[PDB]
């Protein structure tokens, strides 16, 4: 017998090959998936004539440069980990409380609540890699299946294990782009050697690993000089549409009663021998809303470790220092 | 109270740093490491005063560029995810039966044994990044807990946790580089639409993902034209210093009675119910050598499911085909 399939690696483009029923999948055509299943080892099965399949091995020169395009550089076991992923998370929950959306808790993917969650506040955001942007725009429309399977995927993340929220959230900000003008410049001085200044800007000038304040990242720092003298490392200018802060697990004091200038901050939680739980949290009203994977809450007060904070849009200069 | 440190991210460059007893290390530098063990939160503590710190937070501009050319670009949560790697491998085995060393099994790292077991019959191999190949020569010169802690580093593996050995090998060797010549040629045509030649060098040329066996590499694959006609896919020069083929868990019969060209192979174990087992094989004397992670065993036969397979340099050319 003979049958002809449509092989395709971004749902875009399409070529026909014509399939017997003695041999496998794998020995004639390659890494072939099925509406989510793998059916490599399997004979062609008489009825799936003129169906759509997704190939991973064996890519021709046109297939493999639609799929550099499409997802950018990736490793050769990228679209296999892919597939399986999308198969994997299609059982998963998104929930809305008073619209605000959130990841169910499962198998350990509240690292990934707390991360979807907080690019949801992200304004002014595009990512440069196009697979990524259309699952990103299918997930602001209520479809999130593809950017989580995606964040997974290059996060190289394995289903079921749990993983560090500020890893994946600075991987896949990597693979983003700034809509409009920001600008964050450093100063590095010696009062004998001179001044000299270091200028970031995009995503770059948005976001920081290793301060969770304001006032502690506009702070001067001082250590020796070639000289013998002191060096000092101080913010001067900073114009941003917003700022992301991480830093490790740091018990903090949060309190609604200071008003604090942040919109929302990500919290780890449990000891430290045995690891592994998320929370996200936002300010909205005068109360922490804490959203634990579908379940929410209220304090006014809260002491937890922080990791991951975010301000508004930044515009300051260093005030005659 | 006053303490003076030297402040480093690389071992080459050192700063000196000013410190009181009266805030943490966090609030005074950062992330802050001293002989693998994360002190950030410590008070400094009296007598460690002239002693080395790594540093992974708030890093001056010359830290970040020097981080930069060692490293390469990396994610801002690579320096505490590979100091606490460090620290976590140290306890970590390599064992040499008959002069040829293999990592003990240990806490899932099979899947690393795998990986360096086949790295290590790689030869004209370079890294670019050259943090690798600092700790690869350190590898090669028998302590090894670098080079394990690097890649498991920028294969974002977690402690504990089993992974894939086909992923992590196609990673690593993304960061490497021939030392030598080598080269790829396939052929795409069709009979009346024309012929185009598609070339690949370097690394490559030296891998594959699709087939498992040099026959397979070579034969034609065809499938429908756009001219309505018929295609054909087939390789007609390859020259490399060595051969790595891979694949999914695929089931075969491996015999030394027939003298495959072949050098080594890896073999996932286990059911698909419950993955997370890898084995690697090399073919010396009469014999296939099976390293179970210590153990070594020895069959003529052998029924496994091959993953990546080596072969030694090609020299071909399609014969009137
Ligand atoms: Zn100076
Ligand atoms: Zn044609």
């Amino acid at each position: 017998l003979t049958i002809e399939v449509l092989v395709t690696v971004d749902g875009v483009n399409f070529r026909t090959v014509v399939l017997n029923n003695k041999n496998t999948y794998r020995s004639q055509l390659g890494c072939v998936f099925f509406n989510g299943a793998d059916i490599s080892d399997t004979i062609p099965d008489e009825k799936q004539n003129g169906h759509s399949l997704y190939l991973a091995d064996n890519l021709t020169a046109d297939e493999t440069k639609a799929l550099k395009e499409l997802y950018g550089p990736v490793d050769p076991t990228f679209l296999h980990r892919f597939y399986s992923l999308k198969a994997a998370v299609h059982g998963w929950k998104m929930v809305v409380c008073d619209k605000v959306r959130s990841l169910k808790l499962s198998d350990n993917n509240c690292y990934l609540n707390a991360v979807i969650m907080t690019l949801d506040l992200l304004k002014d955001i595009k990512f440069v890699i196009p697979a990524l942007q259309h699952a990103f725009m299918k997930h602001k429309g209520g479809d999130s299946t593809d950017f989580i399977a995606l964040i997974m995927a290059y996060g190289n993340c394995t289903f079921g294990a749990p993983d560090d929220a500020s890893r994946l959230l600075h991987t896949v900000l990597a693979k983003a782009e700034l809509c409009c003008s920001a600008r964050m410049v450093w100063r590095e001085w010696c009062n004998v050697c001179g001044i000299k200044d270091v200028v970031l800007q995009g995503l770059k000038a948005c976001c920081y690993v290793g301060v969770q304040t304001v006032e502690d990242l506009r702070a001067r720092m001082t250590y020796v000089c070639q000289c013998g003298g002191e060096r000092h490392r101080q913010l001067v200018e900073h114009t941003t549409p917003w700022l992301l802060l991480s830093g490790t697990p740091n018990e903090k004091l949060v309190t609604t009663s200071t008003a604090p200038d942040f919109v929302a901050f990500n919290v780890f939680q449990g000891i430290e021998t045995a690891v592994g739980h998320y929370v996200h949290a936002r300010l909205k009203g005068g109360l922490i809303l804490k959203f634990d994977s579908g379940t929410v809450s209220k304090t006014s007060d809260w002491k937890c470790k922080v990791t991951d904070v975010l301000f508004p849009g930044q515009k300051y200069s260093s005030d005659c220092n």
